[PDB]
């Protein structure tokens, strides 16, 4: 992802 792009964050977690």
């Amino acid at each position: 992802p792009f964050l977690i």
